[PDB]
C-alpha cells in the first residue's frame, strides 16, 4: 500500500507485522498504570475491541466486573515521558479533578472504574517477535465533546461504546460508583 501516517485502528484494526514501522492512533478508559519508571509512566489501555497480536506479558486488569473483565486480547501497554504526561492529565483533571496518579486512592490498586476515555498516538513495532508500543499523546474527551474532538467515524464508536459498555459493565456496577458512572445520561 501506501503507508500513511497518524492513522486510527483498534486491537482489531493494528496493522502491524514484521516489515510493519509504523505510528497507529488507539482510544481507550485506562485499566492500569504504574508511576514506577522516573523517565515517564506506563499503563496499559483495553477495551473498544480485540487484539490478536502476540505482544509480551501485559499487566491487564479485570476492572470492576469480574464477569466481562477484559482480557490479555484487548489492552495493551505502552508508555509516554512524564511532562507529555501531565499535560493528558492536567487536560484530564477538568474533567474530573486529579491526575490518574490520584484517582489510583490505593498503592497496590489499578484504574478503571471511572471512564477515563482517551486518544493517544503510539510509535509502534516489533522488538523480540510481539508488538511493542510507545504511546507520545493522550487527550480524554467526555462524551459531548468528543465528537468535537475525535474525527468522525471514531466518535461514534465512542458514543456506542458507552452503549455496549453499559450493557457488559452490568448496573450492578453503576451502582458502586453510580456518580462516576452517572456523569452522562439517568441511572
Amino acid at each position: 500500500k501506501m503507508a500513511r501516517k497518524d492513522p486510527t485502528i483498534e486491537f482489531c484494526q493494528l496493522g502491524l507485522d514484521t516489515f510493519e514501522t509504523k505510528y497507529i492512533t488507539m482510544f481507550g478508559m485506562l485499566v492500569s498504570c504504574s508511576f514506577d519508571k522516573p523517565a515517564f509512566i506506563s499503563f496499559v489501555f483495553s477495551d473498544f475491541t480485540k487484539n490478536d497480536i502476540v505482544q509480551n506479558y501485559l499487566y491487564d486488569r479485570y476492572l470492576i466486573d469480574y464477569e466481562n473483565k477484559l482480557e490479555l486480547n484487548e489492552g495493551f501497554k505502552a508508555i509516554m515521558y512524564k511532562n507529555q504526561f501531565e499535560t493528558f492529565d492536567s487536560k484530564l483533571r477538568k474533567i474530573f479533578n486529579n491526575g490518574l496518579r490520584d484517582l489510583q486512592n490505593g498503592r497496590d490498586e489499578n484504574l478503571s472504574q471511572y471512564g477515563i476515555v482517551c486518544k493517544m498516538n503510539i510509535k509502534v513495532k516489533m522488538y523480540n517477535g510481539k508488538l511493542n508500543a510507545i504511546v507520545r499523546e493522550c487527550e480524554p474527551v467526555p462524551h459531548s465533546q468528543i465528537s468535537s474532538i475525535a474525527s468522525p467515524s471514531q466518535c461514534e464508536h465512542l458514543r456506542l461504546f458507552y452503549q455496549r459498555a453499559f450493557k457488559r459493565i452490568g448496573e450492578s456496577a453503576i451502582s458502586r460508583y453510580f456518580e462516576e458512572y452517572r456523569r452522562f445520561f439517568p441511572i
